[PDB]
């Protein structure tokens, strides 16, 4: 009953599901109590074939069929799953619905100015991609394209990823809060070949330049051949450059509302997301589609009656996959809020899940803590009795935030899920299954169907046997839609993911699980290297260094090697005294945690120079690190 | 029993089948009797899904099948049939049948001179058509391209279309009547990246400039990349442009007799065919790979009652859609002999229709009453002279057929022994939408009969847009739900698709053509509502031949109408008005002058049958141009023009009638 | 009992299987004798379709079902095989296996130094050809295209092969000796888009320039986007042209370790191969089936046997019988980069004991020249593992059939001399292996869906009876038969489907006994 290691556990009472969530559920639930989750989720461990293929060709329509469920392993990186299977992203979130019951809603779009709203068909969804697809092909893009998007958080974002998944080539989704500089290293890395944007935006009532930010950037982006502009505004003094921009409306009126979907393979990328060097997270097709229902299925209790409310942003992995593909999979209402929680007051949240009678609410805690400080008064304002799902993403819950979200948006009557995940996870990790698992305020609770979540030593990399316990964040095995590279930098990616610690999945993050098999997410590690096995810490040997009165700065990075796995290269700043440092860093941490080497002359630059690849410091370092590097 | 609107039908005795037919019926009839028919029909409108799959099922050959039969409606333009399916065009074409039986005859192609007509089998067939997609290939053609044809009526031409349609591209066939401009016109629209096309051609024993027009047109198509010449009369003095145009002989030679044919979408698109309308720019109409291919498998298997011993004749010209349906597609489907016929009715005499069908013993012949009239009229005394005892299916396609014609056709060519189908359908269609199925359908001469398979047609109060319920009854003709074979857009201009077929009626398909129903519900075709003018079975554009009219800078106004003619069923009658003419002796020569302007802008078979120099043209108070006056004073019911003083120029009225009276003649 | 016309039959005795081959044989036989060969053989020119069909769905893995087994005729040069199918090569020769047994032994590679040698398992391998097709995919190679191959005969050319034909896009093998001349008219007359060479070779020791070659020869081959470069010596001092020339380890190591293969149809082109030069060309299906046809019925492979063919895949020998054949039935290959002389003439047999080969593929100018200098070197090793002895590419003496019989199978192993041609794609005529007793010097009965007849030249007509000579000629096509010759169909015609109109000209002249047994006479 004590806990001596995972001290947020102790004198914690259980918290079953409300007897309101059931009364307000359409259907029986998919998993009866926790002993058939547990029956479920040891079969998704021990005998993955079994359990994930049934499920794929339930939620999932498929082209070909696949030959074989599961492939690969995490130490060579080679993931793979329903291999020979073929499929189109676009026809498992539309084409399949809007057949069914095309007059069903999809897209439930809340525009800034509520004046500007509208709801979207399955129907009406399936012409708009269709046209849009059309546009695109006729502008050469093709499988295995990659194309921008550059959109607020509306219907058109949201038509342009399934026309560009339609014809088999991978969306880039850029957050439209990002500034020209980073548009143009996003759509440099993936070498796109069109992009798609709007004229301006609106947000909170302001006027944001879409437009004008991608032009900026598009001086520098060759590969970049053709742009379809929505008018989003329609302010007359935007400029359209001749022979690369388009109009939206102008080129969508010449297609038809239909065009045929293109079938790709399992693992052929449906999509590129850069992270915040941006890195491109790929994602596989059917693994992550399947991720994203079975999870949106069984976490949040989806059934065809229901409508979720994602106030997330289709720039983030959250709009991916709990806004777009997750709901649209299932066939169910999305809404989409092109706004801001504070526009035009205070309440819009709660109006607009009062507008539409939403069943399922997905919010970050960052904005739980604005509307609580500056418009609680709001929330008893609006009917929210059609809810019983309220999720949580992306940072931790306190336990006194998950109460005052359980109170006052709840009303103590609906089930909450913390759910834990990644960018690189493609959907849920550890999350309480609504309905199903009771909560602890502040747990994630249960690891999710396929997951074999461990907790590893970190300075042995071996796995920590029992409950209250404590450690690094790992899975042992790879899950249908983890991430599957880093675009075309694989090394990259075994570096980060697969070679901290060999054997398993390392998600960065440490946590703590309790005597009822709970986890509780403890934060992020302090980025270790691991050099022949000796995980070391960039920052402990900075430290060391300084230590040294002759030291002014020191900085110390890590770069991939092909025999240690990983090379500490350390960067000082005031052939004798380079022998000295080194020596100091082995009396003050370890004989092991001595740099490979000390050169005397934003570690994002530091890296790059060690392998070979005030602005006016950049100089210095390049020719610096190229004349005593040697030995 | 009696008709207050139909008059048409008004003490009209049904004529059934001969008893004949049943006799030259090599097996057993596709469909037993009219009850089964009309079962059928009902099943077609009210379950597709249930009567159309199975028939797909049967009928195709597919790579990948369907997972749902039909999808979309006409209000939102988003027709689709076979969704998920994949098959290729020229497998179930060639190959198919190739493999069962290679030595079977497939095109039996008559030329222009008889010494040079011969025979290709499914096996030579499927070898050159792999021959040539070859060569395409070799040149970047892959699917979703477009490629031009502009070839007679000739074995190259349909060997073209389906190399083609082999690689998964869309084929865009070219009249070969049509003149450089419109050559262009049609190349730029669809931006084709290579052209078929011949040295020149034989049509008559005349020797016809078929590259000399190419060449003309291709210095304003940049976007063709390569040129396919194939050598029909081998004149040296043809020249071919270094880097650019290459010979069928020479390339074809260098690839095999094999080449796998590319699977296609049931929605990729097959072959768009340009069409003209109300508008004065061509219209690149698209149709579909799966339904367009079922459409025409269905209806010339139903409609003409062809069994795989048939053979049949098709006197049309792949530039139209009539050539595209039931020369190439419906027949080498079905896996049976097509004749392929390269000259005209009346070369070496009027007797080489008839000579043909001896010749080959066909037993199904498919004509325009155009060349009904001609015959009748020039070549009666040549009928006798043959053997058309294997014939049983007689169709007449592409404009009304008036009960008279219907008779002479009947008795002339089919002895009163075999059956008549006049066919109702148009480009848009694909294929066939109100005919009488042969051996199964009671005729009413000059009367399309019943709907097809597929095709819920309806009458439109013109005044009010509402259906009109019950019979006895005239109106617009609409479809009430899309089918497999409709059209599927507008190259490039779904906007113009939406407001010529769809938006007029909402949630109708606007045929164009006004029509009565009788109350036996066989259906009567009234003509065109949209002033479209169809010359001799061609369909042109008034508004196309006032703008050849007005390049000429001797002219300043140009009004063209149609009327109806005794030889081309309806002529079209241009008004001009000339800016500082005058000179009385200089008029029939400019009269001829414009003419010639007319054959060298769109063709020789667009040419007014006459040009009337007028003054000015009567128009409005906001100063456009009133048809309606130059219609009624062409066709001889100036007594009908009634109140005048709205135009601006009611006195210009006078000098149009007086005009008319003077010039028409002369 | 006496031959008139065929004197090289006179007085020759069968030489029947030895008892040792079925001891050291794994499994019961893929065929019990003559007489069920027979049965088989008959069957396969009767009835192609029954015959071809079922074992075209044993031995191959499809994407898409065929519907027609064969169609078209030698006259008009249009035949086709498993028409409609679909399949990949690479899938069938890699992921197929890695998926049951990851870590059976694929490419046992033997470096011209042994220092430098090593052994890649069927997971290894797939994980090598997905990089290195992820690499070529980023380029631009797709279906259709053509990519050049200039590699020594080691791991990197059976890589480079495999992660081409993952793609859909036909490799064309040039063989690293050509000169630059040689190279040039071979990328351009089939307009590859990139090539994939090392920096330099290693062969008998000496270093060998490779990359130089391939430079000189690039300034006149437009088409070539895109050179990748494997570090074979890993030489500072080679060149590579910025922009055009990349690295093997380099481009690789950003791409994942699996890349799922491309569906090509049956008929699809799964490589050139050039004999001016002239691009000779192979289907997929036809050729796949044809390889993994002949090395399990005239080698009777096992799939516990290890096959060692001292060929090189700039020729026809490597292509079937160095990589697809013995990868499509899933056993280990041995890739051998250097020469039998160096360290010394022991090499061969060091391999086989090394290894435990099973069989022994060699053409005879290497058993000239071991039985010239080095053959007291075989006694120093064992060669106990081996059972099927392989002759290829020129004729045999009985004195050389007679040599290979004793001092390398002990007069314990069955020697077939297989007789075929790069147009062919697979063995023409051949003994197989524990089922038709020898006659040296001869090639014996032609195998599955080779008809073979000789023709009289004069009369150019078909010599009935035995005991003739002629032309040699088949009578029908069969599976891997070469299809044509690259963008040009009327030099393929020329050469071999006009000369006898309804017949295949080999171009070479053979003789038939009372048996049926053909002898090869050589070149006409
Ligand atoms: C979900 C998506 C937006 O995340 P990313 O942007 O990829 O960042 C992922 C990182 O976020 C943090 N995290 C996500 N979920 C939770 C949670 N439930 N409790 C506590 N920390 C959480 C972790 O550090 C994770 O590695
Ligand atoms: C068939 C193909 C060549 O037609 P198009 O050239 O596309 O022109 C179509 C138009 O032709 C006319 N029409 C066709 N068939 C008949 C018929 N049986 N009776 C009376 N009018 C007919 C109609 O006005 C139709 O809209
Ligand atoms: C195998 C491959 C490398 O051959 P190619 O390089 O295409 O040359 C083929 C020519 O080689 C000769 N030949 C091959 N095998 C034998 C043999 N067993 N007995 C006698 N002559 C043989 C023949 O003249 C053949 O036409
Ligand atoms: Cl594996
Ligand atoms: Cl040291
Ligand atoms: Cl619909
Ligand atoms: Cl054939
Ligand atoms: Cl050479
Ligand atoms: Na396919
Ligand atoms: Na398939």
């Amino acid at each position: 009953q004590t806990h001596n290691v995972v001290h947020e556990a102790n004198g914690v009472k259980l918290r079953e599901t409300p007897k309101e969530f059931f009364e307000r559920q359409p259907n029986k639930g998919h998993i009866h109590d926790v002993n058939q989750y547990k029956q479920m989720y040891e079969q998704s461990i021990k005998d993955p074939q079994g359990f994930f293929g049934p499920l794929a060709k339930e939620l999932l329509s498929w082209d070909h069929d696949f030959h074989t469920v599961k492939s690969g392993t995490l130490k060579n990186g080679d993931a793979a799953w329903f291999l020979g299977g073929e499929l189109n992203a676009s026809y498992n979130c539309v084409d399949r619905h809007a057949f069914a019951n095309p007059d069903k809603p999809a897209l439930i779009c809340e525009a800034d100015d509520e004046k500007d709203s509208h709801i979207l068909t399955y129907g009406d969804l399936l012409r708009e991609v269709s046209k849009v697809a059309g546009v695109l092909q006729s502008w050469g893009i093709k499988k295995g394209d990659t194309v921008a998007v550059y959109l607020p958080m509306n219907a058109q974002a949201i038509i342009a990823m399934l026309a560009i998944a339609r014809l088999g080539a991978a969306h880039s989704v850029i957050f439209a809060g990002f500034s020209a500089g980073s548009i143009k290293d996003r759509v440099n890395d993936a070498s796109c070949k069109a992009l798609i944007t709007c004229d301006e935006g609106k947000r909170g009532g302001r006027t944001t330049n879409i437009k004008k930010l991608c032009d900026e950037a598009l001086v520098d982006c060759p590969t970049v051949e053709k742009v379809l502009v929505y008018k989003r505004t329609n302010n007359p003094e935007i400029h359209l450059t001749e022979g690369r921009d388009y109009y939206w409306d102008v080129e969508t009126a010449k297609f038809p509302g239909y065009l045929p979907p293109v079938s790709v393979n399992s693992e052929d990328p449906l999509f590129l997301l850069y992270t915040s060097t941006p890195k491109g997270v790929v994602h596989s097709t059917a693994g992550y589609l399947l991720g994203a229902a079975l999870s949106t299925k069984y976490i949040f209790d989806i059934h065809p009656e229901d409508i979720l409310f994602t106030a997330g942003d289709v720039g983030w992995i959250t709009g991916h996959t709990y806004a777009l593909y997750g709901p649209l999979l299932l066939g169910v209402p999305t809404i989409i809020f092109e706004g801001t929680p504070a526009y035009p007051d205070y309440g819009r949240f709660w109006q607009i899940v009062e507008k539409h009678k939403a069943t399922h609410f997905y919010v970050a805690p960052t904005a739980l803590r604005l509307l609580r400080k500056a418009g609680e008064q709001e929330i008893a304002k609006y009917d929210l009795s059609s809810l019983r799902t309220l999720g949580s993403v992306g940072e931790p819950i306190s336990p006194d935030i998950w109460e005052w979200y359980n109170e006052f948006v709840g009303k103590n009557q609906c089930h909450i899920s913390d759910t834990y995940w990644q960018t690189e996870s493609g959907s849920h990790l550890i999350a309480p299954l609504a309905g199903v698992v009771p909560n602890k305020p502040g747990s994630a609770s249960y690891p999710f169907f396929g997951i074999d979540a461990a907790l590893i030593d970190p300075v042995t990399g071996v796995e920590i046997e029992g409950n209250d316990a404590e450690g690094v964040l790992a899975i042992k095995d790879h899950w249908p839609s983890m991430a599957r590279t880093v675009y075309k930098n694989h090394t990259k990616y075994m570096d980060t993911y697969m070679n901290p610690y060999p054997g398993y999945y390392f998600t960065g993050d440490g946590a703590a699980r309790d005597h009822d098999g709970y986890y509780w997410i403890r934060g992020r590690v302090d980025d270790v290297v691991n050099v022949s096995g000796h995980r070391l810490s960039t920052a402990e040997i900075e430290a060391a260094l300084i230590e040294d009165k002759k030291v002014s700065e020191a900085a110390v990075v890590g770069i991939h090697d092909d025999i240690t796995g990983q090379a500490v290269i350390a960067y000082v700043a005031l052939e004798g005294l380079r022998k000295e440092l080194v020596l100091q860093v082995r009396k003050t941490i370890g004989p092991f945690a001595a740099p490979k080497s000390v050169i005397i002359v934003m570690r994002r630059i530091l890296r790059k120079v060690s392998s070979n690849e005030n602005p006016q410091s950049v100089e210095g370092i390049i020719s610096a690190f190229g004349a005593q590097f040697g030995k």
